[PDB]
């Protein structure tokens, strides 16, 4: 065990896979809204790991929970059933108003869980023809790195040279409901899946009605309407879910990250019977989907958002973090846009800087957060974080932003 | 909080998908190879969660380090570097003599990234043109729910229903050399992805050689021999991978389930550089791939499997195990096969009987096992499991099987 930072980058060098190229920090602590280097060295989290520390780093209540469950059981595989997952079931459904939840581990799995959901009801409700059931998605989502995944991503760093591609997925332009309705035209569709704010696209925020005119096309093509908010749901943009600004139902939601607090990988998938019933026994599951190590977690994160009333916390917070963040000057931040605490930049890439250099200098600063496209930089801090801590956040930003 | 078993089953029957029938059992207490249900009645567990609890359930040392690790640091998201995977990634490579790792979550996404190295360096080290480049399996091969994965199914149960299916998937007869042979005849061919034994299927053991042929083939052919060890490596068949039973080195071997001890959800992709650094930064990856929890668990749980020789005890009980079950009468089990402590017994399905029966039984004389087929129950005890305790659980095994 080398300690210091320059040795854990060279190690993960060495004897790990080359498949990511994170911002060099090696973290060693983190609590709530503040992360700790291995030399010591304190940050804000301006990341939340997209989203999956909404409630901050191990947050008491939800590390109690997983510290008395594993002394108890951990895994029984869904061979036979554990006394916890049915109560998690009880309360997340009756949580958001669907019928049922079917608990998965990783948020790709959530979405290939949907799509499968889709085209079973799509054959077997729908009445489509064998294997020619459709999906419409957004131009810029993202939902996971499985084949499938990629199948539909219109980023060529995500697809180029992952071979044959799943049949069956159409894309369109995000925020374009004409788009929609084109598409919609061929009965073979099941379903279209999207984001209510696309996160890894650079948050892309949809111009108001978006959401009330997915649901309608949907509605009027007897199409399912699949909202993925395993970025955007669960108080982030400051709602429970992001849909929920326009009082819009989606026929399934998709939820992770912050279902278990960064403690654990859970996500859900939210339906009415109409649709999860398509799949009987036997026809779709997970080894570690629904253990009783993952339901107790996800109950105490859970709790935790409702009773901190962090959605609230999160509008309140984000509105401040945005009117600031619009006093930079026009020559150098091109755009401020966000919901809640799900906001970003957009810098002028020129000759002196780039969004990589400015996230190594919010590094020298205090402020950690990555940039997702060269010119976009992403401030998502946990749900947790009050009035002042912000504002001292708020001037590290534009410190760092005017020394260039 | 219904406390009663039936109560269990009725609540997750109302608010949880139908995407499962489990043995009607309602565990809350598990510890090395015993269950307990909420009625307080005791079990051998003989399915180990599909070899996840290897370790036994809630093995000291593995709950010491997710104890230990979640009050410092859970996840960070490879936006950034964590202080604990550089560490896993030296154990684990050097464990097994491989020069890097991927770390994944679920099964499922190791073999998905399998294909997607397999596709990647078919492309980009072979030189097959773009997006023809082919994966062939082995019938009756399982390696999770994704719509990729059951595009290379056999079984209805799985595909059926789920839309179109990934191009370049060829399926071939499993234990077959000729048939493998033939196949790679096709220059486009990039990999094939086999298990030592076929563990959803019914532990289906191949001829001796097998993996010997396998190995000669692709390399002949210049074809990657992808070994999935998800469910017979660490420790189970007795050696630290099945494959090692011939001396045979798979360029990619993917590692699951007991890598966590039951604790967490870790997979983990084995493979050489010139294989490995085909997928560039940005490429592939995975929310909680790599966490500093799950890589804290996953050391604790391989040091578990070493220090306590657990494949040398599970090769010799294995023995044991089968040499009882062939006592058994042969009108009644008409097969006994397996390596190590992962082995299965066929039952004749007649009007007296059948395997799914037989499991009610056994768990009625304290036992739980699941059928796999409606002919074949699986018996895969915990390997931390002693001698005495073997042959207890294997005089419920005559007892439940003699008394039809
Ligand atoms: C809306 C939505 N829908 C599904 C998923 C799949 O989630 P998962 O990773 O658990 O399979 C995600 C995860 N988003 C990630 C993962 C990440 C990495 O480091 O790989 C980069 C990134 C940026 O947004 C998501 O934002
Ligand atoms: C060798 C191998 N390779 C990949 C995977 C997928 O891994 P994962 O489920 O972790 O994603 C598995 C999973 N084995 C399971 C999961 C299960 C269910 O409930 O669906 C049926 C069962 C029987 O063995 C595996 O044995």
């Amino acid at each position: 065990g080398p300690p210091t930072s320059d040795d854990i980058f060279e190690r993960e060098y060495k004897y790990g896979a080359h498949n990511y190229h994170p911002l060099p920090v090696a973290l060693e602590r983190g609590k709530g809204i503040y992360l700790w280097d291995v030399e010591g060295r304190k940050y804000f989290d301006f990341l939340s790991s997209y989203s999956a520390v909404n409630q901050g780093h191990c947050h008491p209540k939800i590390v109690n929970a997983l510290k008395s469950q594993v002394d108890k059981l951990t895994l029984t595989s869904r061979a036979f059933y554990n006394n916890v997952l049915g109560e998690y079931e009880e309360y997340i459904t009756k949580l958001f108003n669907y019928h049922k939840v079917l608990p998965m581990n990783t948020g790709v799995e959530a979405g290939e869980t949907a799509c499968k959901l889709a085209r079973k009801w799509g054959y077997t409700v729908k009445g489509i023809q064998k294997y020619k059931a459709k999906i419409v998605f957004a131009a810029g989502n993202f939902w996971g790195r499985t084949l499938s995944a990629i199948s539909s991503s219109t980023d060529p760093t995500s697809y180029d040279g992952f071979g044959p591609f799943m049949p069956g997925f159409d894309i369109i332009p995000y925020n374009d409901l004409p788009a929609l309705e084109r598409a919609l035209q061929d009965p073979n569709v099941a379903a279209f899946m999207v984001e209510p704010i696309q996160g890894e696209a650079g948050v892309v925020v949809p111009d108001p009605g978006y959401l009330m005119g997915v649901r309608e096309l949907c509605t009027r093509h007897q199409v399912l309407f699949i909202a993925d908010e395993i970025q955007t749901g669960l108080a982030r943009t400051g709602r429970w879910l992001a849909v929920d600004y326009e009082n819009v139902r989606p026929d399934i939601v998709l939820l992770g990250k912050a279902l278990s607090g960064g403690l654990y990988p859970v996500s859900a998938v939210l339906c009415d019977d109409d649709i999860m019933l398509t799949i009987k026994p036997g026809e779709h599951g997970s080894t570690y989907g629904g253990n009783p190590l993952g339901c107790r977690v996800a109950i105490a994160a859970l709790e935790v958002l409702e009773e901190e009333n962090l959605a609230e916390n999160a509008d309140k917070l984000g509105i401040i973090l945005r009117n600031e963040l619009m006093k930079l000057p026009s020559d150098v931040v091109t755009a401020v846009r966000g919901k809640g605490l799900l906001n970003a930049i957009v810098i002028k890439e020129t000759k002196d800087w780039d969004a990589w250099k400015v996230c190594l200098r919010l590094r020298d600063n205090g402020l950690l957060a990555k940039p997702t496209h060269g010119d976009i930089i992403r401030f998502a801090p946990p749900l947790v974080i009050k009035e002042d801590e912000l504002r001292e956040s708020i001037e590290i930003i534009n410190k760092t932003i005017l020394s260039f």
